[PDB]
């Protein structure tokens, strides 16, 4: 057998349950080694470490104590800055490096022991593009969180440079879950359409917040940038008219993946989110569904490759792995089809340039695909 | 008494001189010990430290090196991956970071050992806002180099939500210095006012381009968000009747710091004569400015600490700095009349956002200041 | 194989390399020797001499040491008093005079042993008209050099009694090159449509202090009357926009005529254009390609004239040449396919008032020929 | 006793026994030595020489006769094309030239021994630029016969590209007297205001045809640069009411100057003026008058020079004359007072800049003098 082990950094929550994207990386491990389809002699180990995410110090440390013990793999913390530290120390030591979030990649950063799952926001931001070209959209306003939002959406605010559009682009007050004040300013510039780059909680957050103030109407469209929309409570939406759209990776359409979603659900359930939050019950975060799929595809890349041997790389010297640089471009060079659709990593830079989206938008009846995307071929509505 | 160590992680060059920033770092360590006024019972030992600036791992690697031995204070690297990770070191430690270069800064960063002196684009983008106000311009082309531009310039970009300006952002090639397709989309466009985030070395080259592309004529006016706009070799520029405004914090109007700018290019033995880069030759940057400012306000906070002996830190295990907090809050409300101007630092973070900018505009006799821009005043650009 | 010698007068260069001219002439000579399709059964020779050109005393010793020896054709100086007064010396003694530059010949003078080379400017003055009336201009600013611009262009500064043009004449600083102040006049005039009236090297100049007045944009047109625009290094101008035009003789299209340029360009290897200087490299002026042209056509007038024994003129006793009459009327009746295109000489005077010239004008891929004149023919821009 | 005489280059006639300028050469020549007050022991002897004036080997010849014997200035010739190549000789030889009538000045000719009496016409032509911003023109026709004038009336010509004026450049036919096609033309054009620079037997002829196409209306003005309008038969035209205006250098209003003139016309009883064609009787032209005084002035340079035994100078080899610098200088430091009113040389150049000229303008009377004209003080307009 194996005693391979993947390295797993994550947030410490000792107050609340277990978070999401360790929950899901323990259950990805799992299903790898119950199913005895992939990595028949291979065992994976578990070696999950927790940090704050907000303290690069921290997760550095839990890098070099991982890689001093038995790890192959290193998946990344869902933060820019403790992940950056991160990559820079499995780069310099050779392990690979694997992030389920996205992260703003400096063009002169010469790292290459990195690969990212996460749609890039490059595509997704002329996914936004192309959904704002079918809605012969004029006049538009986009509101987003943090200030790397803006770098997740340029390619949509450089278009009026090219394109005949008009962007208001607004923010979201800081250290404040109240969004009234911006929906009020909102308001009497007449926004009709608007684009949120929020996370899915603070989005329905928002929603709620102008549905007390009855913002939206038959004559109100929204997009959100989140891959997390169709986790939403949108049943106080169903027909109020409004045109809400986004977008989705989540391959919910397969029976396969809807039964993984389904049994995460059933046994995620140890403490459940608050239902007066606007998240429903039977959900996959597409951050877990990442995690799921980042564990699987670094599975499928060492299978082809088993002659591995497993080290304990000290951070003091640079010693580079002696499998480090196969390993890293088979992994680069690894293609499955998982929970978010295809997966396929640029070769370029390590990154998910080339994925399936689906087109959601607020029908009738709940949120209903109207189409698919695809960076090679476009927009891809059929209805 | 006893010697004082500071450090120095600073770029590494491969065999040609040392940078700007280190020969500053030098220069002014050399100052303070070498003035009686200033420290007159302690002695300033610097500790610089070359990396590549691009490798977070190289610069954990550096600052605990340096911490491992006796430093009270590192002036850290000036890229955001690097000094990210030695910000976080450092508050790990309990020991002063003062860093002299921009650094987007994460809104849920839990960070308070770090001063930054460079001027905080929150505010200078509103410096921005106020001249393209001042203009009466109802339409701009703000042209950015690298993605955290946008964060760089996020008050000036949510300007049409506010006011009734029409921003064409943009974004110069990244594969080389050939803006020449970019310069030929915004005349074909029409865009005669133009806002350039780039670099002094960046800015003097499209500015060439923009020359050989007829750009530069009385139609078309560009303002320049780098605060090296002094340091340009405007000579071919200043007859063809266009006005270039921009900004320079550098207080070169002062005597002290022209004396002090004269001993810099004295001093600098080493400086690229190629009369192709289109840069002027004596004149200091303002990064080299800004970590002489660095070092001198360090120095004063430390006037204001007797007896404050250096430590020995090893990162193996955590045990902050005894005397980090006060000194830390010490040099945060820190003022110096520096090369830079008044060096006041924000007391809820540590940003620099109180500064006293000189506006600058080219006119047939050259680039000369038009006014003076101030954060409380506005501007006061009544010649 | 009867010998003969060619006379020439040419600059005096104290240092360096001598004139461009003057290798023309030797180049040609040369090239006659070494070619037994002309001149078979005989041979060329040169007696090259050299003068300050400004003074007439001189040009006539040398050209009275000349015709002691047995000299055919004199090649005389490229300057006004100086050719004159060698032209009246050859006019006496009966002996032909060849004169490649323009020249003003007073409307009384009676000599006939003279034959001029350079595009007569009544012709080429009607050229730069046509070129003028093809571009529909309303108004014109014709800048010249020296006092004898006027009389050289005096069938375009005629214009307006015949025409509805708006001549706004202007002349070039003397004493100096800097035409900083008259640029600045024409800009504040709005002169966009201007005539250059100077050589190559001051039309050159011209351009750079243009460009460094911001003059190089898309509304300014410059029209060159000076034919060797081919020699004008472009390339900061090319993608300004402006449309300058102007013509060429040197017949650079045909492929011996190519070949011909390549060989004078290799043997060369002297006065290297100094670097700010503006000029191209490997590229020959109308001057040496019209001297060049001057031996060959002599050559061919010889050639139809057997047996003509040169014999010594005595510049004191006055005895006219026994074959000059003849050999001169071959000269003016020859005809030759030469380096500049056609070469006939008119039959009244001797002027060439017959040529066909490339209309060439600036684009983004530098100089090329737009169209062709004739002075029967006419323009015939058809790019 | 110590006698020197100067030799003199002019026109050589066969139908008349010789030519106005040697006619008051001579004049000046026989009475000087008879006026002891001036000369009181030197005798001046002329020593004559007849060209074609438009064979510059004649004249050179002949100059280098008269220096083979002893001369102590050269009277050249009163061309264009001869009298360069005599002073050329003359500076060669270092013998002083003197030069009555204008002609073109080569930029960068570096001649220093020779002085012009004839008012150079860059004063000249300020004068005519005076009068027509004195009369306040807005379109002027300037005409002329040789081309050289647009050399002479190039200040003129230079008016538009300051002021409004509408120069339209028109030349008189050549080789031909039957000018009504240009009168005709001017008809068409409704030309009102005529500037012509034409000699004073040619104006009296473009009078003619003018007055035969019925031309002399009182709407019509007529300004002459010619300098001897006052010898014009205006008697046909004095009712006509034109506004014929012009200059007028020969001071008649002056006893002395009128005595000589009277004593010149009685002298003057070889050939008299053809009665029909247009002209006066018993005058004496402005050349004449030129070469009177330049004799004159040459004899006030001796007058302080009594050491100047002339020399044998050969023209086969240049032997610089000793006395030829201070005599030059003398020359040109002689503010003698003649006909041609105060004669003073401008240093810098050695041409006559600095002349009183009379404004005369036809009236009741014969050409009454309106005004007076000076290069420091302006246009003195009394009449
Ligand atoms: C909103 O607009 C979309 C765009 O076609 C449409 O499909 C949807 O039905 C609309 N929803 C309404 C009108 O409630
Ligand atoms: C959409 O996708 C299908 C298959 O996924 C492909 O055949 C088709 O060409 C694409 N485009 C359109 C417009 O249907
Ligand atoms: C001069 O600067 C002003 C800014 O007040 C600008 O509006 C104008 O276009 C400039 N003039 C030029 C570029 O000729
Ligand atoms: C602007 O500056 C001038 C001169 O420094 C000063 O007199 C004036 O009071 C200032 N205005 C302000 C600060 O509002
Ligand atoms: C050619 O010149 C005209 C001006 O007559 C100008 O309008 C046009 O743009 C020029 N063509 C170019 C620059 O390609
Ligand atoms: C212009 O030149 C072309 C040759 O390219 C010729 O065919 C045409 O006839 C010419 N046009 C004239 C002479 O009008
Ligand atoms: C002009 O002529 C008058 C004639 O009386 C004279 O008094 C005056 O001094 C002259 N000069 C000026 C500048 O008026």
């Amino acid at each position: 057998t194996h005693v391979l082990r993947f390295g797993g950094i994550f947030e410490y929550v000792e107050s609340g349950p277990m978070g999401a994207e360790e929950l899901a990386f323990r259950f990805a491990v799992n299903t790898i080694n119950r199913n005895r389809t992939l990595l028949p002699n291979t065992t994976l180990t578990y070696d999950t470490q927790k940090i704050n995410l907000y303290d690069s110090f921290e997760a550095s440390k839990k890098a070099c104590d991982q890689l001093s013990l038995g790890v192959a793999a290193i998946f990344g913390p869902s933060h820019s800055s403790s992940a950056n530290a991160v990559q820079s120390i499995c780069n310099a030591l050779g392990v690979p490096h694997i992030q389920t979030r996205w992260k703003h990649q400096v063009s002169d950063n010469k790292d290459s022991f990195y690969v990212s799952l996460y749609p890039d926001f490059s595509s997704l931001s002329r996914a936004i593009l192309d959904l704002v070209q079918f809605f012969k959209w004029k006049t538009v306003t986009v509101v987003y969180d943090d200030s790397t939002g803006l770098i997740r959406l340029q390619e949509l605010i450089k278009a009026p440079s090219r394109y005949n559009l008009r962007l208001k682009i607004r923010q979201l007050p800081a250290d404040t879950k109240d969004a009234k004040p911006l929906l009020k300013e909102m308001k009497r510039g007449k926004e009709f359409h608007v684009i949120f780059d929020c996370s899915h909680e603070m989005a329905a957050g928002i929603l709620k917040q102008a549905l007390a103030m009855g913002m939206m109407t038959e004559y109100y469209h929204y997009i959100f940038t989140t891959l997390d929309l169709f986790a939403l409570d949108v049943e106080p939406y169903r027909y109020s008219g409004v045109n809400m759209t986004g977008f989705r990776i989540l391959n919910t359409e397969n029976t396969q993946v809807s039964s993984i979603i389904e049994k995460w659900s059933m046994e995620r359930l140890q403490a459940p989110p608050k239902p007066d939050s606007g998240l429903l019950d039977g959900f996959m975060t597409t951050d877990a569904a990442l995690m799921y799929d980042a564990v699987h595809v670094v599975s499928v890349a060492v299978q082809q490759f088993p002659q591995m041997t497993v080290s304990s790389l000290q951070c003091n010297r640079h010693k580079p792995w002696r499998f480090g640089t196969r390993f890293m471009s088979l992994i680069k060079e690894a293609h499955w089809e998982g929970l978010t659709g295809r997966i396929t990593f640029n070769k370029t830079n390590g990154l998910r340039t080339d994925f399936d989206l689906d087109v959601i938008s607020l029908k009738e009846e709940g949120l209903e695909k109207i189409g698919t995307w695809d960076p090679a071929s476009g927009l891809n509505m059929t209805e």
